[PDB]
């Protein structure tokens, strides 16, 4: 009964139908797909720094393009030849779509209704994809002309010092019009504010009159699609998405609390950025933090799955870590399971086959109840500037010491198996090697276990955990190593 | 005002008046020290495994006791020779009060009531100081003839590996029987569940079943005191202390939003384990969770001030940095500020003569506004089993990268000097760093002449651009031409 949320960016549909000149119907059964599903909601992103459809206000991707002329135009001169095919299937696809006189968006909240599936538009707050390059096709003339109007001037280290300040009058009024055309033009369930592309939005130090800003500017918001129900005769909802952690949020000058209380938004989505999916998200605290205000609490996945903010594997989640992820946060209290980047390609699960089961079985403890899952030890991607950061992996063990992991495995196992498995980089261990207890309880070696993607490129061992050990919610591994090792990976298996 | 909550330890006053015959007089003369200033209540510890009072249900600190004995005697066996000295005061000196008819813990409430203060008892619901000695004195004998009933029977590595497990029916009793005396022996106006001595109370993995068994004990101790309500003829408040922050907090089975919403507690009290006081707590958070609730949220500071967990220095707060951290967490919305281990002897602030003024400055933003005060850098102690942690210092920088550090300095300074300084361990020049505050350029100072608590390494100082500075945190941004590691960092606001 919670259900899932699933994002579609601005960006996926053009790219991967590039090539084909798309009818309305082709256009309608994208939605099909999602239909018959536990997806609630499709949650259509309509924009970066540009629209992918034909705004009035702002840029359209293909502002700049020349249809007819060769690859090396201005509009995409900035690329290497290779990237501006895939730029051009884009811009190309966006625009060919206008001239059929086809609303891209339109026709998705269309036929979403006529498939039972809630429509909503997610805005992308501050896109910054690719502003290490100035010329790039997809910033906006107002990014390129208003450098003043940028977050970090004393400095380029990272995209967001790039992003704009939302501090600056003419940032917000800049969002605000794009955001009167989306609901004079679309006639959606709910518009999601995405604060989480890229969730940098103040000058360093700012957070918090940032915070009473953006309160305001969500207020604003609330206001103007409350004279929309009017005019559309239905309840139109407004969400957001904010950092995984409440201090993280309020860190980034996002209040989302004030925001509940003073009934401004209605759902709020819980979520990394985007290095990795956080297996582990405080949502019994937000929870707590939420009660009395009737919002729906989202938690947000990622595609990627990694170990550690500096691993070099690049490996998205499977239906088995997806099923762990969700089976975690659904028993922590999550109302939905919001995806993004869980896309029908390219930006999508490398196990592809198991995209309509996961659709099926993910937004439900009966549809996951009995099935395979991993619960991968992972963190938190985004930290407000200067905040310390709580990174679990890697961790060394010297001889003798003693090392905890605490992993969210959710509702308590089904009679079968449950491993706890650990990987350890740099080159190695004996049976008596590791002594492993969970909650306590030793955990006899198994030897190497044989992962399926993803997995790290070192070796993983497997400690039998006594199937009466596993709780409901956190359980503890403890280990203690006779020999100096540095683990990479932490996870349990459960196969019922 | 939002005032002041000071805690007096269970040993202390027993220590330093040793070998003094006690006259009533003088017991009730402690009191008076706390009198007039902006101390609301006092937080009087009886006992850690042991009580120093005479108590009917547990053992006193002098169980074993030979009082015309020589120092080398079965109690105090254990200890070597010079240590026995230090533990005798204590065990004598509570002996002797006893011998006396003088109850410390009845006196000072008494005198609390005639001063003005609001006395309470605090019990250390988990005491595990020297466990790794099996025959020390302050052991119980329970504890000693029980260790079946410990947290951790696979390893002994830390203190809190041998704590009593509350998972058990027996543990729970053990500490009722306590809670029970207390309620019977003394008339306080509040009981306060010291959790946090030493936080750690159930076997790793069972926090979250630790969690309903707190609960149902808080709730359990809550029904107590209100049948002894109607007997004393007056309301009996509980409290407790917890970890600094709520994840943290639930993550060792401690559910303090559900104590609040049922109306057990209606005081809580977020404070580090002793390792440092922390500066930066999420007050505003706590706020927001304990919403409607009537609870009195105090932010508690410990003595230590110390940069890092692997630290060498053990250096106490001075006036100013107390001054910082208490500007700051008020700033928050702490509706009390807390002190453990700000004693009048041996466990305080190494700037004694600076005690009184302490007292009187504290309590209130009106009475720290224009004076000098010390924002510092440190970290939080206390994190649940498994649980990552966040630990800002000390910080490498890579030549060309960034660092940067947030440090919350409460109210926004008063026309006057703000100085950043950042300490460096293990060779710089004027330009080896550049230095932002909330992105604006800060002039290069020099080394700056730090009073204590300060560190044992150079400490260069930034001036920072008075207008520059925010109301709650500020932003330390810094690069370096070299690589370097911070050990040390802190605003000093001197109006
Ligand atoms: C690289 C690619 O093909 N698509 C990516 C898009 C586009 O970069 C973006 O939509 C441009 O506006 O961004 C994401 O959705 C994102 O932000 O997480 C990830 C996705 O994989
Ligand atoms: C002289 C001395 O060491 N006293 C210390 C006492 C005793 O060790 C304790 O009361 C034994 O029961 O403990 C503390 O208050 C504490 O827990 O932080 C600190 C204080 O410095």
């Amino acid at each position: 009964i919670p259900g899932i949320s699933l994002n579609e960016d601005n960006s996926h549909y053009f790219y991967t139908r590039a090539g084909r000149r798309l009818s309305a119907e082709e256009v309608d059964s994208w939605v099909d797909q999602y239909a018959g599903t536990q997806v609630k909601e499709l949650m259509l992103c309509p924009n970066c720094m540009r629209t992918s459809y034909a705004s009035q206000v702002w840029d359209p991707i293909w502002r700049g393009y020349d249809p007819a002329g060769p690859d090396d135009q201005p509009l995409l001169a900035s690329l290497p030849p290779e990237e501006r095919v895939a730029a051009r299937g884009w811009i190309h696809t966006a625009w060919q779509l206008h001239q059929d006189g086809i609303d891209i968006y339109a026709r998705w909240i269309r036929r979403c209704r006529q498939r039972g599936i809630s429509p909503w538009i997610s805005m992308r707050m501050n896109d910054v994809h690719y502003v290490n390059d100035e010329r790039c096709f997809l910033h906006s003339e107002f990014w390129r002309e208003n450098p003043q109007l940028r977050r970090v001037p004393y400095r380029f280290a990272e995209w967001t010092d790039r992003a704009f300040d939302y501090g600056r009058a003419e940032v917000r009024e800049h969002h605000l019009k794009l955001i009167r055309e989306l609901a004079a033009r679309y006639d959606f369930d709910g518009l999601e504010l995405d604060w989480m592309r890229f969730g940098f939005h103040f000058r360093p130090g700012y957070e918090a009159e940032g915070a009473e800003i953006l309160t305001a500017f969500t207020a604003e918001v609330r206001r103007l699609l409350d004279d929309w129900e009017k005019r559309r005769g239905h309840k139109i909802h407004l969400g957001a998405r904010i950092p995984s952690r409440p201090a993280t949020a309020l860190g980034l000058g996002m209040d989302a609390v004030t925001w509940a209380r003073r009934g401004l938004v209605d759902m709020l989505v819980i979520t990394p950025f985007w290095a990795s999916a956080e297996t582990d998200m405080p949502v019994e605290i937000w929870r707590q933090l939420l009660e009395g205000t009737g919002v729906t609490l989202a938690a947000g996945l990622e595609v990627l799955l990694r170990p550690y903010p500096d691993s070099p594997l690049f490996q998205t989640n499977s239906l088995e870590t997806v099923r762990g992820a969700a089976a975690s946060l659904l028993d922590r209290g999550a109302q939905r399971i919001y995806l993004f980047n869980y896309m029908d390609s390219q930006t999508a699960m490398e196990d592809l086959e198991n995209y309509p089961t996961l659709l099926r079985e993910i937004g439900s403890l009966e549809t996951l109840a009995g099935k395979p899952r991993r619960h991968v030890l992972t963190f938190a991607d985004t930290w407000a500037p200067g905040e310390p950061r709580a990174i679990p992996l890697p961790a060394t063990c010297r001889p003798g010491e003693w090392r905890a992991f605490r992993l969210h495995t959710g509702p308590k196992p089904e009679p079968g198996e449950v491993i706890a498995a650990l990987g350890i980089e740099g080159g190695a261990i004996g049976p008596e090697t590791l002594e492993v207890r969970v909650n306590g309880e030793l955990c006899a070696f198994l030897g190497l276990v044989d992962l399926s993607k993803p997995r790290p490129d070192f070796p993983v061992y497997g400690f039998s955990v006594p199937l009466a050990a596993m709780r409901r919610g956190y359980n503890l591994i403890e280990v203690t190593a006779r020999q100096e090792l540095r683990f990479g990976w932490a996870e349990f298996l459960i196969r019922p």
